[PDB]
């Protein structure tokens, strides 16, 4: 027993002393050296982590490749398997594989952390099928996750693989051979011919046994009750690393060939409890298609869930039986199976018994009726009879792999030939702690016919048997009631439908009974070739690939865990807060003492330095006396290893005292509660204005968060020398400059003592601008404490809670028009919720009042702003910097001018707009404005005017699903809100052999700053770029940088580059001129022969910055970028969902330095906005706890996401004479872009309201961000959300009513 | 010489684009890594001594 | 650093000659990403050469300098260093000398 | 230099050096030391990538 054999990369691996509780992810990592597998989220919803798993199935005599999280893996279920990783399929060293290749040249890849799991998925894929349709390559990644591309260059790349100058070229990519893929390992097909056996593994805490009979299950069963069964442990994984639970014995019955059987029956189809999703996807696919249509009913509702169950490597690991006794209350599966009554085997030792599931089967929360000692062995899923009809319905916030908010399965069964109900059972899951039964509601129709007055009786019974408490788990208690009946609906129209033979339902009805229908995607990207006589050496604004895409597709691409831990490195993990406000009476470190590998608790008293940190100096290192947020840090564990540390952290106690908190925006300003005093900015006569105006308008909006979500979450590693308080730090962040001195700070020792070192960062979005000290600070600590080296990565969920993301943002206006549609008034309160620390949040409130006015001329307005301080992590930098929300709170009033006047929304906009010259609210003169030219060039590329026709149409012809059309401009003000850190600094080395090493200030992110900036020195020095390279940055090259912000990095840094290859080239020339047909070799070693210096720093200034609040006067920027974007979509009347149908962009990007690069800021950005605005929802308990703490819950887009046309442009001839080679920062300016889906959105519902809600064509209904399906849908008025309600409905009416 | 310390060298490869990143005991940098970098035919840029 | 004592008598030297005392100067190692193409330390000169290396270096720091001593002349090394900085003035610099 | 702590996964390298003044390389024969706990390789001219 105890050895586990198994193989990976075709190498055998024999490990004597498994541990059960050991995960692929971690064993490949830290015990065998493959890092090119990542760490994203330990919870199956990113994909970061995805492998291959292949093996010898004896039940189908055949070889089977299929994909896996290896994060939720127990390599002791691998026994006899054998894992493929990057690693495995190919290398930069070695040679590329073809969806390595492809995904590189295709751009693909930019931060990189993604790129192996992609890579891996789509391999998978190949694996299987060699020339798969463009479907099953989209659907191939509904598990995987990417935050920087906005996923189209991967998969228009990977569509490569399916049967204006273009950003890459299919043509030179190697075509895919399957005869040279590594063979399947030749001694795991001999160790097939013999039969298994009943293993055991040992761990630490942990007992696990492999059963490989029936018989030998059910003894184990009757020996040990108790014991947890697991298959794809995508469950029990969970409930171990998330729930703190822990089950000592273990037993894995997937051998077992009665729980793997599929039998064709003549009631139904059954599967073995063991049998994995994927595979009863599969079979129930090939019985719909060789099946007749009534035979299918329900096998079709089980395919449809499916479709939206996890993605392919959970499918592919999760167990039938594992979904159905798990019995969580959100089940996809138990409802379908519920309602049509599919049996179930259940057996134990000396027992057996076949029973259809009911309501019955789940007595309560998380419990079956099957006894201690019984197991799931089969399940049938029965053929639908004549007379019957099934639906299968899901709903959540995102469509793919995502978490229920109400889910169903339902069936009516009439009576032979007729209308007349017999049977109906409707089931539901997310409405109660278990899945349930509307039985006393479908009770009272047996015998009713399918009719209106059915489904008036059915809905009403529903809305007062599926009742939701206020205070129901999880919220959303409107929207979920409204599915419930909308669900019903569904089913209702859908069974007409099918009754309707057709082997009448108003035509306007029909688009209702659909199923979600994929459109085939088209993607279009325009940019401008560059001049007929630039050399080839010349790669400025060329689509030159990222340097790093290919390193970072095969793995090879190093980020800060993946540097080698020495033998010596423990491990901290941070102890945190629980409480949002409290005293800390005291600390209590006896239990975690006790765990094994514990080496010490750290905490205020044990800094040497200063306890006061932050860019305010506003926090504190570790608390002190009292916490102020949920995550506020205490301290730190230090052990061998991080389970251990973790461990031990989990049972340090503290005891609290709560004090009054103040957590909401709305608490704050009640509570008087803020940081500093008001901004302002206010241009011409307010009073006048509003005098002068037709029409007055003034409302509240809300715009809530965002957490970066950045692939690699924060991590630092320490090294402490031992020598005059030194100490060197690999560090994941966008600045090393306030990392060094916030270490040496808190060492008190002098900044000359620090090294930091960023080689690269998987994402940073400015959630590493500043927060990612946090950590490191707590890491340098430990490494001084210990003397030993040390680190600290965060999982997923300490990373959402504790280090911040972007400002909620409320805001009160009021703006004064003309008929026409003019603005002449506007007034705007902002108030930002900004934490427990100040942070960035002053210079965040300042680049939004430099926005409130986007691209419009306000003659007369005033902007304020507030900071509210609250107990809540503090919140920072993100993509936008504060101007998304301020663009967003203006659009939201220019949107509703628009409908208050009864004009075109584009035509109020366009007249509102500025023109070349104008002078902004804060006087800074538009030189170069070209939104005009974007805004043209858009309408005519995206053929508006055309399809604002079609989309009338579509709601005319369509009563339950509607469609809306927005076009949206937007400028960006480029450069630091400080003055001073607009300065940059570079270091270049040219060696005795012509190589060039470059440093500069800037760090990479995925943004491709390190590419953009060999560019330029490859131009200016008119040499190849591949003698240019560009290692890491580092404190001790370049020092006092700034962070790596603000969007202008290349601008800054690429003048940098510039001057100092200026430098060398004028020390270079004499030797040029004494030997003209020379080489760059012979020039150099010539120089260095001659003692001339090949070394110099290169220093940029951004010329004429500062503006001030209090004379409104002075330069804010150096320029502005500009781009239109046009979006539109269709919304779910009835459920929420939509679909982003197609999104065209022009963007002003002056000359690109790397069109390629810049197309993909575009997209990326233009992605995340998207989901700030749609998707995305953070959601705190009312005490400041955060609920949202993975992607389980937390739903950034996925690659379903994305609009299915898609088309960008950049600008042709718009040179920018105030940036390096006439470029613009393209970093942050695109991500408003993606509002455009918002008010695209919220036409729609305008469409959906005067369809059923109101009559009135000027009524302005509120609609707050993140326009999620809860708010769509609930938005979407109607019989049904009326007969919901949600405070006191047809249930109490008061008892009088003033006249 | 007898220096009381012997030669010594820790070579760190990185594995990305021919890096190495070497700690040694010696009087010429210059020379171990333009030395290190013939032998592995690689740019000299991509070489680190410290 | 072979025992020689180099880095300390570089501190000396660059103490002298930006006028702050040695405990406001370090030297933590010799690398090839900081000064390349250096010749082996040897033939007794690297304080010669080294010495005027980090002399120029200190003389281009000061020049920076001057404008906001001449401004402050009462303030610290660090106040001149942070006016400095946030005026844009670069604090990083190259030394050279040939025989 | 030797102080510096190693990797975990940092291994070890000796040297192989001639017993001989001046004389031709007929063989070489790693079989023995190929049966030393943790050996991991030999490495020779041949290895050399540049
Ligand atoms: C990213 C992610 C997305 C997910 N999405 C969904 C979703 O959309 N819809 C949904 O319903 N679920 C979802 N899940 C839940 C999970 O994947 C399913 O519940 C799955 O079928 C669990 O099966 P498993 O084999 O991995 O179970 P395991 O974790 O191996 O086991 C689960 C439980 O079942 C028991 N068990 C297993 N087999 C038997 C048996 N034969 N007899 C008696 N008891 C048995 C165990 O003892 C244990 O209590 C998701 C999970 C992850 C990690
Ligand atoms: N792929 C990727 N792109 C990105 C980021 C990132 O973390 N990953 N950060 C963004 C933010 S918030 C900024 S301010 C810039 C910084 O880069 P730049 O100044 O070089 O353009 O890039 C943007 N683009
Ligand atoms: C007072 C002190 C210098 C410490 C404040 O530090 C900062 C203030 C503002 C910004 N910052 C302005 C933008 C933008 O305008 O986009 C983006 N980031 C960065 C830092 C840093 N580090
Ligand atoms: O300036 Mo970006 O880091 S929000
Ligand atoms: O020049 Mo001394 O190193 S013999
Ligand atoms: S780390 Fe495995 S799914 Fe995210
Ligand atoms: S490239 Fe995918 S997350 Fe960065
Ligand atoms: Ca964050
Ligand atoms: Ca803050």
């Amino acid at each position: 027993a105890d050895e586990l054999v198994f193989f990976v990369n075709g190498k055998k691996v024999v490990e004597k002393n498994a541990d059960p509780e050991t995960t692929l992810l971690a064993y490949l990592r830290r015990k065998l050296g493959l890092r090119g597998t990542k760490l994203g989220c330990g919870e199956g919803g990113c994909g970061a982590c995805t492998v291959m798993l292949s093996k010898y199935d004896r039940l189908q005599d055949k070889i089977i490749h299929f994909s896996a999280n290896a994060c939720l893996a127990p390599i002791c279920t691998l026994h006899h398997v054998a894992v493929t990783t990057v690693e495995g399929i190919g290398s930069t060293k070695t040679r590329l594989h073809p969806v390595q290749e492809r995904i590189a040249k295709s751009h693909g890849s930019q931060c990189g952390f993604c790129t192996p799991g992609i890579v891996m998925s789509m391999y998978t894929l190949l694996r299987n099928q060699p020339e798969p349709t463009v479907e099953e390559i989209e659907d191939a990644f509904q598990g995987n996750l990417c935050r920087c591309t906005g996923y189209r260059p991967i998969l228009q790349g990977f569509r490569t693989f399916a049967k204006s100058p273009s950003l890459f070229n299919p043509e030179e990519f190697m075509p895919l051979d399957p005869t040279q893929e590594p063979i399947f390992p030749p001694e795991l097909l001999r160790l097939k011919d013999v039969p298994p056996k009943q293993l055991r593994f040992e761990g630490e805490r942990v007992t696990w046994i492999q059963a490989s009979t029936l018989k030998e299950l059910l003894d184990l069963k009757a020996q040990h009750p108790e014991a947890k069964l697991v298959v794809g442990n995508t469950e029990i994984g969970i409930e171990m690393k998330f729930k703190n639970q822990l089950f000592p014995m273990i037993i894995c019955p997937a051998w077992i060939p009665e729980l793997n059987a599929v039998e064709h029956g003549p009631e139904g189809i059954s599967f073995g409890a063991a049998c994995a999703l994927s595979s009863v996807e599969k079979t129930l696919l090939e019985a719909v298609a060789k099946l007749p249509t009534q035979k299918t009913e329900v096998f079709r509702g089980v395919l449809e869930q499916l479709r939206w169950f996890a993605g392919k490597q959970v499918k592919s690991v999760a167990s039938l039986g594992g979904n159905i006794i798990t019995a969580s209350p959100i089940s996809d599966l138990n409802p379908v199976f519920m309602a049509s009554g599919t049996k179930l085997t259940i057996v134990s030792r000396g027992t057996r018994r076949t029973v259809p599931m009911d309501h019955t089967f789940f007595p309560s929360y998380r419990k079956t009726l099957l006894g201690p000692e019984e197991i799931l062995l089969s399940i049938e899923i029965p053929y639908s009879r004549e007379d019957e009809f099934f639906s299968a319905f899901k709903q959540a916030s995102r469509r793919e792999d995502d978490i229920a908010k109400v889910t169903c399965g339902m069936r009516v069964l009439f009576q032979p030939g007729s209308m007349q109900v017999k049977e109906l059972a409707l089931c539901y899951g997310g409405m109660a702690d278990r899945t349930i039964s509307a039985l006393k509601t479908t009770q009272k129709q047996l015998s009713k016919f399918w009719n209106e007055k059915l489904l008036q009786d059915v809905c009403a019974g529903l809305a007062e048997e599926l009742s939701l408490s206020p205070d129901a788990p999880g919220g959303m208690i409107e929207f979920r009631r409204t599915l419930t009946l909308s669900f019903f609906f569904k089913f209702y129209l859908t069974v007409l439908k099918k009754l309707g033979k057709d082997s009448k339902l108003d035509p306007t009805y029909t688009s209702a009974t659909l199923l979600f229908q994929k459109h085939p995607p088209a993607n279009i990207q325009l940019f401008q070739e560059v001049p007929n006589g630039q050399s080839k050496e010349d790669t400025v604004g060329r689509p030159l690939p990222h340097l790093a895409a290919a390193m970072q597709a095969s793995g090879e691409a190093v980020y800060c865990d993946d540097i080698p831990r020495y033998e010596n490195e423990l491990f901290l993990r941070l102890v945190t807060s629980t409480r949002a406000h409290a005293k800390i009476k005291s600390i209590d470190v006896s239990e975690a003492q006790k765990v094994p590998g514990f080496v010490c608790f750290l905490s205020a008293d044990d800094i040497p330095g200063s306890n006061e940190t932050g860019l305010f100096n506003d926090e504190t290192v570790f608390a002190k006396d009292t916490v102020t947020c949920v995550g506020h840090i205490i301290g730190a564990v230090v052990a061998d290893t991080p389970e251990h540390a973790e461990r031990a952290a989990h049972v340090v106690k503290v005891t609290y005292e709560d004090l009054p908190a103040i957590i909401t925006i709305e608490d704050a300003i009640k509570n008087n509660s803020f940081y500093g005093s008001e901004l302002k900015i206010e241009k011409g006569d307010l009073k006048k204005g509003f005098s002068e105006a037709d029409n007055v308008v003034s409302g509240e909006l809300y715009i809530g968060g965002q957490d970066h979500f950045y692939l690699e979450t924060h991590c630092t590693i320490a090294i402490p020398k031992g020598e005059e308080g030194e100490m060197e730090l690999f560090v994941s962040t966008q600045n090393a400059m306030k990392t060094q001195s916030f270490v040496a700070k808190m060492l008190g020792v002098p900044v000359n003592r620090i090294l930091v070192r960023v080689k690269r960062m998987g994402g940073g979005f400015g959630g590493k601008e500043t927060r990612s000290t946090l950590v490191s600070v707590a890491v340098a600590l430990a490494a001084y404490k210990t003397g030993h080296p040390v680190r600290c990565m965060l999982d997923r969920n300490e990373d959402m809670l504790i280090t911040g993301g972007r400002h909620p943002f409320l805001a009160r206006y009021k703006v004064g028009f003309m008929k026409t549609g003019t603005i002449v008034a506007l007034e705007v309160d902002h108030y930002s919720n900004a934490g427990n620390s100040r942070d960035l949040s002053h210079s965040i409130m300042e680049r939004a009042l430099f926005h409130m006015d986007n691209c419009y001329k306000i003659p007369n307005i005033r902007g304020t702003g507030r900071l509210c301080k609250t107990n809540l992590s503090s919140n920072t930098a993100f993509r936008g910097f504060g101007g998304p929300q301020a663009l967003f709170i203006a659009e939201n009033w220019m949107s509703e001018v628009a409908v208050t006047c009864g004009l075109p929304a584009e035509e109020v906009r366009w007249k509102n707009m500025y023109k070349e010259g104008d002078l902004t609210h804060f006087n800074q003169r538009l030189e170069g404005f070209s939104v005009p030219r974007c805004w043209d060039e858009c309408l005519k590329s995206s053929q508006y005017y055309a399809r604002k026709s079609e989309v009338d149409k579509f709601n005319k012809e369509n009563c339950w699903k509607k469609r809306g059309l927005c076009i949206i401009p937007t400028k960006f003000g480029i450069s630091f809100t400080v003055p001073f850190l607009n300065q940059a600094g570079a270091l270049i080395h040219v060696y005795t052999d012509g190589s060039v090493l470059v440093s500069h200030g800037g760090t990479e992110m995925g943004q491709g700053l390190h590419t953009k900036m060999v560019q330029v020195a490859s131009k200016a020095l008119k040499i190849p770029i591949s003698k240019i390279y560009i290692s890491e940055t580092s404190t001790n090259t370049v020092p006092n940088s700034s962070p790596t912000a603000a969007s202008v990095s290349t601008d800054i840094y690429g003048q940098a580059v510039y001057e100092a290859c200026q430098t060398i080239l004028k020390r270079l020339e004499p030797f040029k001129k004494k030997n003209p047909d020379g080489s760059w070799e012979d020039w150099v070693m010539a120089a260095y022969q001659d003692r001339v210096s090949l070394s110099t720093t290169g220093f940029y200034r951004t010329p004429n910055l500062g503006y001030s609040f209090e004379t409104n006067s002075g330069n804010a920027f150096h320029y502005f970028t500009y781009g239109v974007a046009c979006s539109e979509v269709e919304i779910d009347c009835l459920t929420g969902d939509h679909k982003n149908l197609r999104t065209d962009i022009v963007m002003d990007v002056g000359s690109s330095l790397n069109p390629a690069i810049d197309i993909g800021q575009v997209e990326g950005a233009f992605v995340q906005g998207l989901g700030l605005f749609t998707l995305e929802e953070l959601h705190y308990s009312p005490e400041g706890s955060l609920h949202t703490r993975g992607p389980s819950t937390y739903k950034i887009p996925a690659f379903g996401s994305i609009p299915t046309e898609f088309r960008v442009s950049l600008l042709r001839d718009c040179p920018n004479k105030k940036a390096i080679y006439a470029s613009k920062a393209v970093g942050e300016p695109p991500l408003f872009l993606g509002a455009s889906v918002f008010f695209a959105i919220k036409d729609a519902i305008r469409a959906a309201r005067a369809q059923h809600t109101n009559n009135n064509t000027k009524e302005l209904f509120r609609l707050d961000s993140p326009a999620t399906p809860e708010k769509i849908r609930n938005a979407c008025v109607d019989k049904f959300t009326t007969l919901c309600v949600t405070g006191a409905p047809g249930n109490c009416k008061p008892w009088s009513l003033r006249v």
